[PDB]
């Protein structure tokens, strides 16, 4: 449980691997991974795309049925539902949509939400289908979780810009 290796150590707590997330899901076994959502947990082309087809669509009938009951989630906000085949628990988190215009700071709050769990594996917010500069998500990741996080970021390319940018 929680094997985590082959990450590079950016800071005390904060970890990253050039790797799609459900294969790491698949080897770490944790007890918390990750999704990048949107409001309505309506898993689109990214990271909840990814996790939800590697449950065979189960994550998606569970979010269909927390949002009928709770109605949507707040940006910057975050639920727990079951990890389903891949961790213990699903920590689906809201980023900020900045191509729809949605406020930046709301990346801080977002990554509020890991302090609430020892550890995680966890993609980079808002850096893909909601567009915010992943150089800034990673630094508000860095400035703001103050448990260990092991960050999956699947595009080599942005991996190693973020890495030459960082150390
Ligand atoms: N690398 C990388 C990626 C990425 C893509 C696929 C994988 C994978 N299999 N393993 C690891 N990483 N990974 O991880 C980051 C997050 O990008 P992502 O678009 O998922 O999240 P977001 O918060 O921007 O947008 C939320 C909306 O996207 C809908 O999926 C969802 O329902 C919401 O509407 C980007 O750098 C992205 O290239």
């Amino acid at each position: 449980v929680n094997s985590f290796s082959g990450y590079l150590k950016l800071t005390d707590n904060v970890y990253i691997k050039n790797a799609d997330i459900v294969e790491e899901a698949k080897k770490v076994k944790p007890t918390v991974v990750v999704n990048a959502a949107n409001v309505y947990l309506k898993h689109g082309g990214g990271v909840a795309g990814a996790l939800n087809k590697a449950t065979n669509n189960a994550m998606q009938v569970e979010s269909d049925d927390y949002i009928a009951t709770n109605g949507p989630l707040k940006v910057g906000g975050s639920c727990v539902l079951s990890g389903h085949n891949l961790a213990k628990h699903c920590l689906h988190v809201v980023g900020p949509n900045v191509n729809k215009g949605e406020d930046i700071q709301l990346l801080k709050s977002a990554y509020e939400n890991f302090n609430q769990h020892e550890v995680l594996l966890a993609p980079l917010l808002s850096a893909g289908i909601f567009g915010a500069d992943p150089i800034h998500s990673l630094r508000v990741c860095v400035d703001t979780v103050r448990t260990n996080v092991y960050l999956a970021v699947f595009d080599k390319n942005l991996y190693d810009k973020l890495v030459s940018s960082f150390l």
